[PDB]
Order: C-alpha cells, then sequence, then structure tokens
C-alpha cells in the first residue's frame, strides 16, 4: 500500500520518497515498509540538482499539480509536497 508513504496537511499531500539516481528510467519501483517511503528510480545524475529536478518533473506530470521538495534536498530521503491535492487523488494516481 502507498498509504504508508503519504499524509495530507492543510496545503496538500506530503509524499515521502527514497530516491536512487542514475537509473534507466524515472519510475516507482517499490515501497519501503519500514521507512514508510516510495522507492523512486530517477533517470538523472545526482549533480547540480538534476535528480531533484527530474523527480519533481515526474510527479508534477503524474499528479497535475505543483510539487516541491520540502525536506531532503541533499538526501536520498525526500519529502515532496504535492500542492492542493487530496490523499485520495494521490492514491488513485500512484495506483495507475
Ligand atoms: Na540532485
Amino acid at each position: 500500500y502507498f498509504q504508508g508513504s503519504l499524509r495530507e496537511t492543510s496545503e496538500g499531500v506530503i509524499l515521502s520518497v527514497i530516491v536512487a539516481p542514475n537509473a534507466r528510467e524515472t519510475k516507482i519501483v517499490g515501497i519501503d515498509g519500514t521507512r514508510g517511503r516510495v522507492k523512486v528510480n530517477v533517470a538523472a545524475p545526482p549533480v547540480k540538482g538534476k535528480a531533484n529536478k527530474e523527480l519533481m518533473k515526474f510527479f508534477k506530470k503524474l499528479f497535475g499539480a505543483e510539487v516541491v521538495i520540502v525536506r531532503g534536498e541533499t538526501s536520498r530521503e525526500k519529502d515532496l509536497l504535492i500542492k492542493g491535492i487530496t490523499k485520495k487523488e494521490v492514491i488513485e494516481k500512484l495506483e495507475l
């Protein structure tokens, strides 16, 4: 379940991810059940903010909403705020 990686605040949904850069394709590859994070491969090098940019691009396209990194800019563990979306909407899109 993706519910272990999401929570809904007044501003939108905080999606908790753990990234691996340099991947063949930017995509969701799993769920980390202990850390409560979605495992996301990112097809970008981890230099000059490029993995962060690609990560945000991917989720902005998926959710149709602005996505910002609220924590973990320089970590593999990142929390993304998906602005103005509900948890129900986020679950629907992640399950596509
Ligand atoms: Na980066």
